[PDB]
């Protein structure tokens, strides 16, 4: 499997990975997200994404949904921190018409003022549900404390931002941020490059200015508490980490697999198997372009929260002492299996291609990644871990926890 | 793609779907679940599944996790309502050794009394987290109200059952319910039938009695309230429905796709797009072998809960009046696309094969399903919907809601 990438004259980056499969999937990233919402309009990208689906060209909201449903398009979309993602999957016979409708949605949305109040009401319910999801609530507050910059914002918005956003300001925001310069379209499946290029002709009309991204700025590490009457205390840790834009990435990814990648990993072994402190514990990347971040999470009772946090923090920070030959061997075979399984689906491959393009400006081949991981030595991992220890986390707790 | 199915001499049903893919996945269902937990030991199947992973043969808990991690096995397992499922994915070179270790886990678990207290503590945290998940909490209480029989039980157990379960009673329960008679192993991927059969030799030793399943028994429909200080009211509806074991299944599945299967569906259109009442709304099957059930869910504010419940209930019960030619056309293309995409992954195909075997005793081919759906007429769907209207739901609310 090989990938082909091109920048169209308007700046849209399009990538294709052809496969012998009667199906096509894409992932379209538009560079409008919470990170570049207008000041005082936290939630604009969430409102824009919902407002797009209220009609395009001659189709109103219901006719647009029917038109894509009549093509068999299985789809989802949503505004994120750094971009708004649109995912679609369909059979190859409807290729031309699917792409014509998505170009219409992006470049000629109706944006009806009547439909806006339904968009706003839906967005406010989505934001409200975060309050009933203590794990997600804690980690969202955690990233907000970590960043002084807009990279701390919640992708669902803020209540006052969603409530005060006015129609004409939102339209002006749409005309500014829904730009092809910085947008990425990644496609996988049973379509040739020539047939895909002909289908993208309606996208050539899309025009815009380069998308703005503020620089990341960390706060100073500190501990914070959200006092809530939950059944379990939510514990969250955040550490600066390397992300994909680092020559040490494969070493850090192998060390992360040792820390948290399976049943024999450090966190599962110490927090759950031996001590029985939690059902849920994990460590996972949670950063942005320009600032990687390692987040750790555990849920437990308030009686065990102190010991859980101590063990969790000890395991992350002990990683600097290195991993063993056997630990590393297991990490390489596990990641290989995960990579092969995540390559199987065209939907997940389109998503991976798009993130690679966003973060690196190129698509990494599966063969390149597997060989780089297999051929990362123990000494390389140990040396990286000594030079880059995890220290000085932000600490967040949500639950029946004391504070001053 | 063709499937081969055989019952081994001990009663284990094994199915294989060979594919041109350097990967293998399976789904193993063991017929121990909450539905046949011993009286007073609600949670036994949850304890057994966790206790299995505390060692098998000469391997203790940590050595067992390392042994499977050294093979690159990506895996998950959990006790459900009707069975305990074990899922694994790995590359074909480790086939023989993976299956030898899973046969060891099932037939010669160590079940150490020392490890049991960690199993119980973990299971109690899992059950406790349900209290912080209002949507899941509501739907779990809903199914409990629907069934008088054990099909109402919560798969995570009950607090008193988990707390009082004793080691020797649990071992006796393991020897009774972990039986090959009723167990199902479904495999997909790059392994031949001959190589799979040789790998399953360690499973031939497994022996047991036929698994017991009580008959389903419904309660009488009624409304119940769980008063909780949540941000959103959780609304749940439950209706008797046909399940897979019905000649009307394809008609009902097409009607369900019209009701709730996408953006142009009845529920999304009326509850969300037009009225903006919710972010989340859905209808989905939720029944057991011998008793299908249709569940509907919506989350909203207490101010809108009355109108949301009215619209939700009206749309489900209005379905009896039929669907249109266009609605049906869209449903067929959408389901076709979903079926083709759900067939792509060997992991999801192993899971589908196993449920088919559990519910029907045979594996349905993709081609058979697609043709049956494409060739279900409007008149067939209309006639089925008139003969089987959704009426008289159980109604559950969780939130700041009044009750008497």
């Amino acid at each position: 499997h090989m990938s082909r990438v091109e920048r169209l004259p308007n700046g849209l980056v399009v990538a294709l990975e052809e496969r012998d499969f009667p199906g096509v999937a894409f992932q379209l990233l538009v560079p409008a997200g919470a990170v570049n919402d207008p000041e005082g309009m936290e939630g604009a990208a969430a409102l824009l994404e919902g407002w797009l689906w209220k009609g395009a060209g001659d189709l109103d909201a219901r006719a647009l949904a029917q038109a894509l449903d009549a093509l068999g398009v299985r789809r989802s979309s949503g505004a994120g921190l750094e971009y708004t993602a649109f995912a679609a999957a369909f059979l190859p016979e409807v290729l031309d018409e699917v792409f014509r409708l998505y170009a219409l949605l992006l470049t000629r949305p109706r944006l009806p003022e009547e439909g806006l109040e339904a968009v706003r009401s839906v967005a406010l319910q989505a934001l409200l549900s975060l309050e009933d999801q203590p794990a997600r609530k804690l980690l969202s507050e955690l990233r907000r404390k970590v960043f002084r910059s807009p990279h701390g914002r919640e992708p669902l918005g803020r209540e006052e931002g969603l409530k005060g956003a006015r129609a004409e300001a939102l339209k002006a925001d749409y005309r500014r941020r829904y730009t092809p310069k910085g947008a990425i379209l990644a496609v996988a499946g049973g379509v040739s490059w020539e047939r895909l290029r002909a289908a993208l002709e309606p996208f050539l009309a899309w025009e815009g200015e380069e998308a703005l991204y503020p620089a990341p700025e960390l706060s100073e590490p500190h501990r914070f508490v959200l006092r809530r009457p939950t059944a379990q205390v939510q514990i969250g840790l955040a550490y600066p980490d390397v992300g994909p834009e680092d020559p040490g990435f494969y070493a850090a990814r192998l060390a992360l697999e040792v820390l948290s990648g399976g049943m024999s990993s450090r966190l599962f072994t110490e927090v759950r198997e031996k001590r029985g402190l939690v059902y849920a514990v994990s460590a996972f990347p949670a950063g942005v372009k320009g600032q990687g971040l390692l987040m750790a999470y555990a849920g437990t009772t308030k009686e065990r929260a102190g010991e859980t946090l101590e063990v969790l923090r000890a395991e992350v920070e002990r990683l600097a002492e290195g991993v063993t030959e056997e630990e590393l061997s297991r990490a390489k075979v596990g990641l290989k299996t995960a990579l092969v399984m995540a390559d199987e689906s065209i939907r997940s491959r389109a998503a991976s291609m798009a993130r690679d393009l966003y973060m690196l400006g190129r698509v990494r081949s599966l063969s390149e990644i597997e060989a780089a991981i297999e051929g990362t030595s123990l000494e390389a991992v140990n040396a990286f871990l000594r030079a880059h220890p995890y220290r000085d986390p932000w600490v967040g707790l949500l639950g029946e926890v004391e504070d001053v």
